[PDB]
C-alpha cells in the first residue's frame, strides 16, 4: 500500500530530525515522508499550506496520515482537511498521537503492515514509556 | 519549585528543536537537550544524563522526557547509575517527548510536582479521534 506520513510543528528543526531519525533508523522503507515543520519560510509556526500543496503534489494513491505536536500545528492540520477536494479527504488521516513516537510507530508498522487500521492503531498507542 | 526538563533522543536536532520552541514561548525552568551521542551523532549517550544531574542543584527535580526504546534504555541506565539522594528528585516522565514535555514547562510555571507529571502524562492527545 501507499502511505505518507506528514510531520507538523511550529518546529522545522522537530520534523526534519524525526524524519532524518526514522530514515536513519531504516523505519521508513516503506513509507514517505514528509518534513512539513515551520512557516513557509522556516520560521516558528505553522502553515496549512505545505500540507495542501504537499497533498496536491503526490500522487492520488496514497494515504496520507497527519502528525501535528501542538498548537497551531493542530490546527493547521485541521483547516488543511475541510480545504480539501472530497476524493482527497477520504484519503486523509488526522492521527491522534503524539508526533514523534506516533509517526516512527505509523512508519515501522507500515514496514510490516499492508492493513491501515492496524498502521493508524499502533501510532495512537505510543506515547508511553512503561515510567512513573 | 523548581524543574529542570531533560530531553533524551537518538536526535539532537529534535530536543533541541523542543527546547528553542519551548523558550521561544513560554523563565524560570532550565531545559537540557541531550539528544544525540556525544560528538553529536544519531545514537544514544547515559553519561550526558548523568554529568547533568552531578553538575545542577541539589533542589531541583528532574523530569526525564525520552522518545523511543534506545534513549529511554538510556535514562533508565541514568537513573541506575545515580546516587540514592539524586534517584530520589529524578523522574522519568511517562509522556510523549515533545508534547508531554511542552505541557510540563507550561505546567510548571504550579508548585505541585504531582500535577506537573500529571498534565505530562496526559499530554499528546489531539481530540482527533
Amino acid at each position: 500500500m501507499k502511505a505518507d506520513i506528514l510531520l507538523v510543528s511550529h518546529s522545522k528543526m522537530i520534523t526534519d530530525g524525526i524524519k532524518e531519525m526514522i530514515e536513519q533508523m531504516n523505519a521508513s522503507e516503506e513509507i514517505t515522508i514528509h518534513s512539513l515543520g515551520g512557516t513557509s519560510d522556516g520560521s516558528l509556526g505553522s502553515d496549512p499550506m505545505k500540507i495542501i500543496d504537499t497533498i496536491n503534489e503526490a500522487d492520488s494513491d496514497r494515504e496520507f496520515l497527519i502528525f501535528a505536536d501542538l498548537g497551531s500545528a493542530v490546527l493547521s492540520s485541521e483547516l488543511a482537511f475541510d480545504m480539501l477536494e472530497e476524493d482527497q479527504q477520504k484519503h486523509y488521516h488526522l492521527v491522534d498521537a503524539p508526533l514523534v513516537e506516533g509517526a516512527f510507530a505509523s512508519a515501522i508498522t507500515a514496514g510490516v503492515s499492508d492493513d491501515l487500521t492496524q498502521i493508524l492503531a499502533e501510532a495512537q498507542n505510543a506515547g508511553k514509556k512503561g515510567w512513573n
